[PDB]
């Protein structure tokens, strides 16, 4: 509803940086380090999506595919009652709770279907305070998290300028990349070109146990459009029901 006031996005930048310390940012699994991800089995995708007439009304869905062959085999779709408006750099603090309680769902309900890695829509460490919701999942769940964001987040000198839509152009094929670099010469995230028959890239960066190079690879291999598909499922879910709720 109302935008929190500063004691509270304070009191949010001080739990951001307390939990930041939790963070790994190298692969840590076997199957990353794998040439082709032998090993790797299942991988998580989670949507929440807010109704459009109601600010507190949202749908949290958390989907489990296949690997290599994305196909779906566990899906959790719930209504939740929001706490907190979008504020950015504070995305957590809106669904994390929610996306916490799926996955504590999916252990009680079928653990044998726990994913290996999620891939989250939002940054993970491309972000105001280095900490943002792939990190904060992937610290509170100890899973690996990929964030995988459809816009880029300006911060660190990061701008979406002439030079950036250039570097874009360059990107001819699915696959094609190009680094983000920070003013501080750190390497933020990953633009990628999806699919061939998309322009617009993803922005990937490290959640948590995972390293940026493994992380732009696996999102690569999870497209078949350009949303990747564990994210694109929970996405197509949420809003289906949310559409059922509503009568349709
Ligand atoms: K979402
Ligand atoms: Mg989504």
């Amino acid at each position: 509803a109302e935008r929190p006031p500063e004691e509270t996005l304070s009191l949010w930048k001080g739990e951001q940086a307390r939990l930041k310390a939790r963070v790994v940012d190298r692969d840590t699994e076997a199957w990353q380090r794998d040439p082709s991800f032998s090993g790797l089995q299942k991988v998580g995708g989670v949507d929440v999506s807010f109704v459009k007439g109601d600010s507190v009304r949202a749908c949290a869905s958390l989907v489990v595919l296949s690997y290599p062959e994305l196909k779906v085999v566990y899906e959790d779709s719930r209504m939740v009652g929001l706490k907190a408006p979008y504020v950015s750099g504070f995305l957590a603090f809106r669904e994390v709770p929610f996306l916490v309680e799926l996955v504590q769902r999916l252990q009680e309900k079928e653990p044998d279907l726990m994913p290996q890695v999620v891939l989250v829509d939002g940054n993970g460490v491309l972000h105001q305070r280095g900490f943002g919701v792939a990190c904060h999942l992937g610290v509170l769940t100890e899973l690996p998290c990929i964030g995988v964001a459809k816009k880029l987040l300006q911060v660190d000198g990061l701008e979406n300028n002439a030079l950036h839509k250039e570097k874009i152009v360059l990107l001819q094929a699915g696959g094609d990349t190009f680094p983000l670099i920070g003013s501080s010469g750190t390497v933020l995230g990953m633009a990628l070109r999806s699919h061939d028959h998309s322009t617009k890239p993803l922005y990937v960066s490290v959640g948590h146990r995972i390293s940026l190079e493994v992380a732009v690879r696996l999102t690569h291999h999870c497209c078949r459009f350009r949303i990747p598909e564990p994210i694109r499922q929970a996405d197509i879910r949420s809003r289906e029901y949310i559409r059922r709720t509503l009568g349709q």
